[PDB]
């Protein structure tokens, strides 16, 4: 709500662009995201879906958190994701990504307020 639905928010959303089909998306995202920074984690995934129809999900299908569960909530359908893959071998400011498409569904977790993700479990 103060940190976490920034966190998610952070890491996970990108709703200005429908998609992204090369590997510049990530390699630049995941940069600005400054998700790079100190350490770049290996993969990471964006959803390119608009904020609210991403926080409608915290009201869709329950499910199962792949740890405690429900308060998982899982996407209806579709929705346009795009996968940030590590790719460059050493532990350094060395990262380069490789931009992967799909179109997955989505499990979130969700501290409602009103309602708001703050961590994204599975991408299906």
């Amino acid at each position: 709500k103060e940190t976490a639905a920034a966190k998610f928010e952070r890491q996970h959303m990108d709703s200005s662009t429908s998609a992204a089909s090369s590997s510049n998306y990530c390699n630049q995202m995941m940069k600005s995201r400054n998700l790079t920074k100190d350490r770049c984690k290996p993969v990471n995934t964006f959803v390119h879906e608009s904020l609210a129809d991403v926080q409608a999900v915290c009201s869709q299908k329950n499910v199962a958190c792949k740890n405690g569960q429900t308060n998982c909530y899982q996407s209806y359908s579709t929705m346009s994701i795009t996968d940030c893959r590590e790719t460059g071998s050493s532990k350094y400011p060395n990262c380069a990504y490789k931009t992967t498409q799909a179109n997955k569904h989505i499990i979130v977790a969700c501290e409602g307020n009103p309602y708001v993700p703050v961590h994204f479990d599975a991408s299906v």
